[PDB]
RNA sequence: AAAA
RNA sequence: AAAA
């Protein structure tokens, strides 16, 4: 602790505390974890030179880098102090020494504009020429390469550049990696304030105008880009400017001024002779409502793809084709013709994020909506059945979140025999809520059709999240999206006959007794009463028998009919225990089934026990039986019968989801599809 | 109709007078905008050729798309004899487009004076908030006025005439809540914003009021770096020194982080709260020591990863200081490397508080370009790595997507059913198949290296810096088929065949290097696609390949129960399907019966004695005799062992052999589900 | 806020 | 280019 102590003692200048400390035993070359940091690097960093002579005093090692390799010489030249790196020359610095980026003391008295320290240095041999040499990883990204002069140049110091110029024989002309110049290094300042000095002075000494950087930049084109009159005169007056020179977007200086509604830029440019044969220019001015430049540029000689979607795509065709001013990465334009639904903060757009087709929901930026729809979005990219996120792009206050374009809702979709729609539509969206409560963390609270979206698939997608909750444990969250999800299940199973709305209206009880079949009715009690284990409850429904086909559910049924046990009805065997019902259970559909099949087929079939007298008996393992014996012949009772699995299914509704509860939980689960 | 706008827009009076005198349409309208010849005239601020399709016979206040009459264009002109014109004509001087701009407005955003001055004369309404479409107003668009417009545009001279002449409101608000003094901090152009901004506060402007992000006017000057702007708003009376814009930063933190010292020291000598957030740590981070001591002499104080093979490195990378790239927050380093690269590395980042994989590139090279274009292409792949974004800063962009734990290599050097290998190769096939057929590409670098896994493990393409469009070539598709089989036989053969090696030798000698007839036959359908390529992987998803043990013993079982294998039928279907000729050669199972245990063999004909006959050595009989077997063994297991794992021993070209002879008939019906 |  |  004393440690930590030592340090925080030299970060507040405290000289009584650091000799207490360091006369009391503390370690005088304590590094930081994350930084390598020492005292007496701290102590460098604030400049007192009493505080470094107190640590070297007691043993701090003089040239101790830390973790990015700067030795206490090399801070010195930051912070500006010539009693320090006279000091630390005299400890074993070299004047030329570099840490692991390539820094030099010289170049950070340069980065940092320090005069007296950039002059101490210079006289004390520092090779102002350096060139920075980094690591192997940022060459190959061009990084490196970098000089004192361009970083004079870049951080806007007047004064450290003459200097460099006119007394030290900086090169104006050296490029670091990625080409750059320190001209092109000005043009790049944050720091405004003496960009045109700058730019005069290096001009003066010979600097190439004719150079480029990141994205095709030339010195001219970042001087428009800056939108300064000044700068863009001052490299006019170079008699061998390429005024035609185009960016990485192939636009020219002239095309960006007009662009950027730059009329005496742009004038000035055409006076200067730039070529008027660079892109759109004139219609760019009529657009911009700007008369007088539209003059100007005919006077010097101006002249004059397939959707996805199929419900949109027309209008995403009038979108693709019209002008619209980017926002960032999105094209959209907030019009009727381009709407495709009303939002409480605007509405649902067309768009295309990156030159991809997608939905815009927009949102007042602040909003609890936006910031519920977008941190969900954010967290749950790896989501497969959830709508895809893209993208969002804010503006002025308007935010504008990019989802996968989807042809309609669950609900309009309904509007438009084994129901397999129904089975595989419940299937994602189960799939759907249950990656978003156990992998995204988040609660849905908003399910319902109109938030469930069909591809040209036609595969659904759970969407609208501006309602979400991120989950922190309430139990009560996620029974919420489960009872909505029981609701859901019954829409659908329904056909979309019966609104969402009085679904929602009415108790859990009511909506399971509103149940067509056993299945379903089965499945949704689930949802309504999951176990303790909530956690699993959607996992273990997908393999509930709502999701078997009727293949499935016929196949299971003969699979079960076929253990020896069953067919040999062994009384005390566990099959048949299980398979027993209890009081107080039934009114099962087979407690007298041998009466219920026709008189036609069971007597054929009883026929085969007919030497013996085995007959069949009204026992659910006989119907088991009976089931696995009547398919394996069938392959006359065709007819009578007609399809086998809707047969037995019919006339015995309950019969599934009994053997389902009572095998659920046993090795016989093998039986199960 | 298109040749008199043309006229029009080149100021051709005389073309103009003969197309009109011609009989041109002089009320056509083009298709984007609704453009008229009128409304061009007025943009060109052209009277005579106004006047002159006005004497033709052009409706005077016919509107364009946005609403906008040939009146409020004159405004945007600046035009007073427009004006008076359309005035005349019966235009309303109070009259507005569909996003409720009025002349007076137009005038104040084009900073025309003469134009402002009549209109204001004839009677303009200077203090409207501008009515907007329902649909922009629940997004708070609208209510803006002529001096929020001036102020926005730096227009110093119209906003001192609308303040001192025209009795405009100082303090309106827009639906955002913005007024004119926010407004002038959002201009991009801070040539007049000095003067705009005095000329408002010496109007009485209120100070305190919110921008688009909680942002004060005193935070948008800070933003600016704008010592002017910061200086005069300081000596305004009631002004919030201490509010927090939405990220909850103070003026005063915002100029530290924007090493800003002289605005910071200001903003403490004024009095600022130092207790905003790491102010110190800020400026020590900055090597800033003076503003060091100003902050402390004004009393300033001195999560869970997903990865787990990546996760101590998160978890610093988490916690350190980074300065932001947009959305994504890395650092190229060492410890947070991934591996090196051609254009830089592959690094640990967070790109929306979510980890990710960050790939680093020169901004406009070949590999840039063809890895960003696949990945914007292929959202909707979900067997590809998944994209969340890119950062480009100064020439280098960063590309991120899904961390995943090790690839497919690095996962494999570390009797058994190979379960893993299926499921990988499965994966791998849907998502060669979705780049081919959905995003439209051709991968061009199907390897090991290239296959990522999951913490469940599951699968994911990824690399794309060598992709192709994709544009017809089958070439294209067909250097991905064989590098897809290839990946196969590396997989199967778990690594312990370099892929490099793979690659160097021929599609034949790949084909014969395969263990099991299963590999061997999928292998070579990829080599050989039909006239169905654009099918091929989805076709071969059902290839016994990724059948499992339990499967093809279950298939072999169903053909095996057929009525007519049972009943050696003299005429059916299914035998003669089986049956091999001309001049298929020995196979595994030509004298079967001889190839059994066989005191399991007697057991079996044992059934047969009484009723029936003995097994034979037809295709047939062996297919009756697993079938068999199958129903015995579960009501024996000793002798056999795993059944599924015997029958594929003693007869490996078994399964394959019935795939292909019943793969295109009703038989089909006994394969497995997908 | 808004044109081939 | 780079600290708790
Ligand atoms: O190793 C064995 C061999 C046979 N069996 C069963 O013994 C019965 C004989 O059938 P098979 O002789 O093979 O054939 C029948 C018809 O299928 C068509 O021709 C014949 C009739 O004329 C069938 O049982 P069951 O019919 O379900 O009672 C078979 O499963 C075994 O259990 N284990
Ligand atoms: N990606 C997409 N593709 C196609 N249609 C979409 C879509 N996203 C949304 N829509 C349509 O717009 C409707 C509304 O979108 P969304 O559900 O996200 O907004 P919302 O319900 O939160 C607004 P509010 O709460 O005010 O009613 C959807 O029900 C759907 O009809
Ligand atoms: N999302 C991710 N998660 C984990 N590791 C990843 C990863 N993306 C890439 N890697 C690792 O980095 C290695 C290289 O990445 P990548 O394949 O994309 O670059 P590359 O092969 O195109 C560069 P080069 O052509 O120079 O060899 C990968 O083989 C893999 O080991
Ligand atoms: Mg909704
Ligand atoms: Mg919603
Ligand atoms: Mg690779
Ligand atoms: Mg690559």
């Amino acid at each position: 602790e004393d440690n930590h102590l030592l340090i925080k003692a030299v970060q507040n200048e405290d000289v009584d505390l650091v000799q207490q400390l360091l006369e009391g035993g503390a370690n005088v070359n304590f590094q930081e974890e994350e930084g390598g940091w020492t005292p007496l690097h701290n102590a460098v960093q604030m400049s007192r030179e009493d505080i470094v002579e107190l640590l070297l005093r007691h043993g701090a090692d003089p040239v101790l880098r830390k973790k990015n390799g700067a030795t206490p010489f090399i801070l010195a030249a930051i912070a500006g102090s010539v009693k320090l790196l006279k000091l630390f020359l005299s400890k074993g610095a070299d004047v030329n020494e570099c840490d692991f980026y390539g820094f030099t003391a010289f170049m950070e008295a340069a980065v940092y504009g320090k005069v007296k320290a950039l002059k101490f240095l210079y006289k004390r041999g520092a090779n102002v020429n350096l060139r920075r040499k980094t690591k192997e990883d940022q060459e190959r990204l061009r990084k490196g390469g970098a000089t004192a002069l361009m970083d004079a140049a870049e951080k806007g110091h007047v004064e450290v550049l003459k200097i460099l110029l006119d007394e030290m024989g900086a090169d104006v002309n050296a490029c670091d990696n990625m080409g750059r110049n320190a001209l092109i290094h000005a043009l790049l300042s944050s720091d405004d304030s003496d960009v045109e000095a700058i730019t005069h002075l290096l001009l003066d000494h010979g600097a190439d105008v004719n150079v480029r950087g990141e994205r095709g930049k030339t010195p001219l084109i970042l001087a428009v880009e800056k939108k300064h009159l000044g700068l863009v005169q001052r490299l006019l007056e170079q008699e061998h400017i390429e005024i035609n020179d185009t960016d990485s977007d192939g636009k020219t200086a002239l095309l960006l001024a007009v662009e950027l509604k730059l009329k005496k830029i742009a004038e000035l440019l055409c006076k200067r002779g730039a070529s008027t044969d660079c892109g759109d220019l004139v219609m760019t001015a009529r657009r911009n409502y700007d008369h007088s430049l539209v003059k100007v540029l005919l006077s010097h000689g101006a002249k004059e793809w397939k959707p996805q979607s199929s419900h949109w795509g027309a209008a995403l065709k009038d979108l693709h084709r019209i002008y619209r001013p980017m926002i960032g990465k999105l094209k959209f334009f907030i019009d009727e013709k381009y709407k495709i639904a009303d939002t409480s903060e605007g509405g649902i757009y067309l768009g295309f994020y990156e030159k991809q087709e997608v939905a815009v929901k927009t949102f007042c930026e602040g909003s609890p909506r936006a910031q519920r729809e977008v941190s969900c979005l954010q967290s749950s990219r790896e989501n497969s059945h959830l709508v895809t996120f893209y993208g969002s792009e804010s503006h002025r206050g308007h935010l504008f979140v990019c989802v996968t374009l989807c042809e309609q809702t669950l609900e309009a979709c309904l509007d438009v025999e084994e129901d397999e729609f129904a089975r595989n539509v419940l299937s994602s969206i189960f799939k759907a809520v249950q990656e978003l409560h156990l992998s995204c963390g988040y609660t849905h609270q908003d399910l319902q059709p109109q938030n469930i979206l069909i591809d040209s698939k036609k595969a659904a997608h759970l969407a609208d999240f501006d309602k979400s909750i991120k989950w922190a444990g309430d139990p009560q969250e996620v029974k919420r999206d489960l009872e909505d999800l029981g609701r859901l299940v019954l829409y659908v199973v329904k056909k979309g006959s019966i609104s969402f709305e009085d679904l929602k209206a009415q108790s859990n009880e009511e909506v399971v007794q509103l149940s067509p079949d056993e299945e379903t009715k089965d499945l949704i009690h689930r949802l309504f009463h999951p176990g303790e284990h909530v956690r699993d409850c959607l996992s273990d429904l997908l393999g509930h028998p709502f999701f078997w086909t009727w293949e499935s559910r016929y196949r299971t049924l003969r699979n079960v009919g076929n253990e020896s046990d069953i067919k040999t009805r062994k009384s005390e065997s566990e099959i048949l225990r299980l398979l027993q019902p209890g009081p107080s259970e039934h009114s099962k559909s087979f407690d007298k089934w041998t009466t219920k099949i026709n008189e036609c087929v069971m007597k054929k079939m009883n026929k085969f026990y007919e030497k013996r007298g085995n007959f069949y008996q009204n026992t659910v393992g006989d119907l088991l039986k009976f089931i696995r014996n009547l398919g394996e012949n069938i392959d006359k009772m065709k007819l009578k019968i007609g399809d086998p699995s809707l047969y037995f299914q019919k006339t015995f509704p309950d019969l599934v989801i009994y053997v389902y509860t009572k095998l659920q939980n046993t090795e016989y689960r093998k039986h199960f599809p």
